[PDB]
């Protein structure tokens, strides 16, 4: 485990990062905390903390209180190692098509979803931890467009609601190496056949 080189910096930022196309944001370890962007409540008008364009990056960052909105992702991106000490209104949603991982880092504290998903998408959560959470995955009430989820070596303690809702018939999940603790019901999907292991 090489630390990053910025572990024990605190960056205080006050407006969202926007990580352009074909960009890697590496924060080598560093903390962030946002000022004037929100409280990390369940209030909607937050701002993000980061902007990933289509095709952008980021990696090695660990997001402080307060959590704000957390991460856009526009699809195509990869979120690698990054730390949600304190979700805020939610940790991560994709707002545009693409494929979009998160491998490894962790979350806590979410009150209610850690990820939405907004837009069709192929969203995979690789080598993750989250405890204290409402839900890891939550695609947008009501809508109908098709998900796909993967959830790869995750393991999740104190989930008040479920471990991924959708509201979308065409929609699957699927998961491998799955490990639940303190759980309400793991999936509330118009039906349980569209959740599959592999
Ligand atoms: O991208 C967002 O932040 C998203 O937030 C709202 O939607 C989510 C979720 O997609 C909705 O289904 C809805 O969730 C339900 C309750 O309102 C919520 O408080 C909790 O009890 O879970 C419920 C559920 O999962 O069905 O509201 C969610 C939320 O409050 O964050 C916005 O409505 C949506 O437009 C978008 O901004
Ligand atoms: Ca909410
Ligand atoms: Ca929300
Ligand atoms: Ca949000
Ligand atoms: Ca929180």
């Amino acid at each position: 485990h090489h630390v990053g080189t910025n572990t024990g910096g605190v960056l205080v930022i006050t407006d969202t990062i926007i990580v352009k196309s074909g960009q890697t944001y590496d924060g080598k370890g560093i903390k962030i905390i946002a000022q004037g962007m929100g409280d990390g409540s369940q209030s909607e008008n937050q701002k993000p903390i980061f902007k990933l364009e289509k095709g952008a990056n980021l990696k090695n960052v660990i997001i402080g209180a307060p959590g704000c909105d957390g991460i856009h992702c526009y699809g195509d991106n990869v979120v690698e190692n990054v730390v949600w000490e304190d979700v805020g209104e939610d940790a991560l949603t994709v707002k545009s098509e693409g494929v979009v991982e998160v491998i490894g880092g962790s979350a806590k504290e979410a009150a209610d979803a850690v990820f939405n998903l907004n837009a069709p998408c192929t969203f995979k959560v690789k080598n993750f931890t989250a405890t204290n959470i409402g839900k890891l995955v939550r695609q947008n009430g009501n809508t109908t467009f098709k998900v796909v989820i993967y959830l790869e070596d995750v393991t999740l303690n104190n989930v008040k609601s479920c471990v991924a809702k959708s509201d979308s018939p065409v929609s699957e999940l699927w998961y491998h190496n799955l490990n639940v603790n303190n759980c309400k019901t793991l999936f509330e999907f118009p039906s349980q056949s569209q959740i599959h292991q592999y």
